[PDB]
């Protein structure tokens, strides 16, 4: 099955399934993303792998991020590797660079996602959301990577401890051998980085560092709303705020719920 992060199974040992993809930086991933390896396309590459190794996941959990990869100059082979865990596999995502992502692909069995969510009642978050933003400038202003004409945000409000953004398709569709685009995933990305940013005064770009959990329930193409929301509580010995935040589509459904995630700064 083509995808184009996962080019080519390479051999491995006991009870350990590895795959491929060689990157040259004329990517549109790369890109639209000053030539950075998008962390939300990490979690792409380990569930696209595990579907090619005839897996059926539920989700990641415990993700992590490491090193940073720039594609620019020249191509490189990024590798992922699969390991048998309780959740399903654990996953590490390597180059000749050092390790850039690992986690924990959770299995459809035996079942451990979590329900579905309630559909999100969108009125009454733009209720009581107050403050109104001219996204692209801000957000660029902070050092995002992305391009913002290539990502979905068109609209963005928010108090002091959360946001929604609202969102509109690109005319071209993604590849669609894309679960989540790495455009998309952005996207749904950008308004609690915001979000963290804004309640620590900051204005330096962060990163995705860690990640509780994300739960896939339905095609997040069909997304209309972003939702992001100081999580309950932070990391353990955390400097930087957690999030949770959710992709919705126009009647509230949760197409996909991102929990936990702390971003940080990069020098």
């Amino acid at each position: 099955q083509r995808h184009p992060l996962v080019h080519r199974e390479v051999a491995d040992a006991e009870g350990r399934r590895a795959f491929a993809a060689v990157f040259d930086g004329a990517e549109p991933f790369l890109m639209d993303h000053e030539q950075l390896f998008p962390a939300v396309a990490y979690l792409e590459m380990a569930r696209a792998a595990a579907e090619a190794a005839d897996l059926s996941i539920a989700g990641i959990r415990n993700a992590l991020w490491i090193s940073p990869l720039v594609i620019r100059d020249r191509a490189c082979e990024l590798r992922v590797v699969l390991s048998d865990a309780e959740s399903g596999r654990a996953y590490e995502v390597s180059s000749s660079r050092g390790v850039h992502a690992r986690g924990l692909l959770v299995f459809d069995e035996p079942p451990a996602q979590p329900a579905r969510p309630p559909a999100l009642d969108i009125e009454a978050v733009r209720t009581r959301c107050a403050i109104e933003v001219d996204a692209r400038t801000r957000n660029e202003a902070m050092g995002m990577p992305a391009s913002y004409d290539k990502l979905w945000i068109a609209s963005l409000v928010h108090s002091d401890h959360e946001a929604l953004a609202s969102l509109q398709a690109p005319s071209a569709p993604g590849d669609e051998a894309f679960l989540l685009d790495p455009n998309l995933g952005n996207s749904v990305l950008v308004p609690a980085i915001f979000l963290s940013l804004i309640q620590d005064g900051e204005r330096e770009w962060r990163f995705p560092y860690t990640l509780e959990a994300l739960w896939i329930y339905s095609d997040p193409r069909r997304g209309a709303y972003v939702h992001a929301r100081r999580a309950a509580e932070d990391g353990q010995a955390a400097r930087f705020g957690r999030y949770d935040v959710d992709l919705v589509d126009a009647s509230g459904n949760c197409l996909m719920a991102f929990r936990g995630l702390t971003a940080v700064p990069a020098a």
